[PDB]
RNA sequence: CAGGUUGUACUUCUUAGAGGGACUAUUGUGCAAUAAGCCAAUGGAAGUUUAAGGCAAUAACAGGUCUGUGAUGCCCCUAGACGU
């Protein structure tokens, strides 16, 4: 037969309330996998995990950091090249730069007036970039010198929900036709491709309700885009004028990430997580909402937590959920089955 | 263990200014017509609208004060005056 079947590895719990980001290590080196996982937590706090080696107890780690920082929210982390450094976005009005190895945040960049809903971190880790409330972008030095702003021509309708950076091609090769950049996305429902110098690259109304995420596959070739629209839309960065892979995952989509590798979207909805496959034409090619670690509370049932974070580690094998309960679960997949 | 210093060092304690934070939130019975809502549990600094107060409608009590008032009507006293 040959089939996904998603076996469970274990569940990260420690988080107090929704646990909105999540990322794993990088690979050091070639094929190498990261045994350090970051989350971040409405609780106001950050988590540095002591990931566990086979574990089944009931658990697959345990807390080994927390971050005591900002006064509210986190709504995202970005990880630094090496894991060792890393930023978080918070509704407090600002972001934060963790060491890690020491709860210690040697920088906090203050400058933002509504609260933040995503960090950018540049390739050439010089460049960090935050979007929020303001429906402004802000540019920072490593310092924490504000540096550029998204002008009104630029910025987008309603706020700023998430933006990233293209990867980068390590080869010097004459790379895509395509140079790096960075898109965004907004509760406009726009989706908004930069480059590098803030200059407008393409800017396409996406869907129809607010957009609460976007990613870029590895490649650098196109975007997972979705919302309240219900459907998840991938975009190729070339010919734009439509969508380069549709699907409709059951229910509102928070978080979308492809595979470090594999080829696969996962999307992170309110039921579960759905994972596709581009390879096919198929439509749900795996499916878990396996949900229910604190709905064992004896007569307290909370039926289906959402999910708020998805993040594979660094090979793409193991895969991680943060959920409303504050707990991630640990999927791993096994194929070739029947 | 007390004492003296010193550092463009720090804020947990103290001060006080900005801003957070609860809204009845999440879960199940009663209500249930849909409801407004009521209950219990959990999380919570904080759930009796969080606690304690301030403010306080229309009428009215012929309530009380002319001894708080240079707020006054009328009536009283006026130089052996109730003035001083
Ligand atoms: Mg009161
Ligand atoms: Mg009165
Ligand atoms: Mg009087
Ligand atoms: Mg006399």
């Amino acid at each position: 037969s040959l089939d996904i079947q998603v076996v469970k590895r274990g569940i990260l719990e420690g988080h107090s309330d929704w646990v909105t980001s999540i990322v794993a290590g990088f690979s050091q080196k070639e094929n190498e996998d990261s045994p350090v996982l970051i989350s971040g937590s409405r609780d106001k706090t950050v988590m540095i995990w002591k990931l566990y080696e086979e574990e089944q107890n009931g658990y697959f780690g345990i807390p080994h950091k927390a971050l005591t920082g900002h006064n509210h929210f986190v709504s995202d982390l970005a990880l630094s090249q090496e894991n060792c450094f890393a930023i978080s976005s918070s509704w407090d009005k600002t972001l934060r730069l963790w060491d890690l190895r020491t709860g210690t945040t040697y920088k906090r960049f203050v400058g933002h007036q509504s609260e933040v809903y995503s960090v950018a971190f540049s390739p050439d880790n010089r460049q960090i970039l935050s979007a929020g409330a303001e429906r402004e972008i802000k540019l920072w030095n490593i310092l924490g010198e504000c540096k550029f702003s998204s002008a009104e021509k630029e910025n987008h309708s309603d706020w700023v929900s998430c933006v990233r950076y293209s990867p980068i091609m390590k080869s010097a090769n004459k790379v895509q036709p395509f140079a790096p950049y960075f898109a965004s996305v907004g509760w406009d429902g726009r989706l908004k491709v930069w480059n590098t110098n803030f200059q407008i690259r393409y800017t396409f109304k996406a869907h129809e309700s607010n957009v609460n995420h976007l990613s870029i596959s590895p490649n650098g070739k196109y975007i997972a885009t979705g919302g309240k629209d219900k459907k998840l839309l991938i975009w190729d960065i070339l010919n734009l004028t439509y969508p380069q892979r549709e699907f409709d995952a059951g229910s509102t989509i928070n978080q979308i990430a492809f595979n470090p590798k594999l080829q696969w979207v996962a999307v992170g909805t309110d039921q579960g997580v759905k994972i596709f496959n581009l390879m096919t034409q198929s439509k749900a090619p795996v499916c878990t909402i396996e949900a229910e670690p604190i709905t064992k509370a004896e007569g307290q049932k909370g039926k289906n937590p959402q999910c708020t974070s998805l993040a594979w580690n660094a090979l793409g094998k193991k895969l991680f959920a943060g959920f409303t309960d504050g707990v991630i679960r640990t999927f791993s997949f096994e194929t070739s089955a029947n």
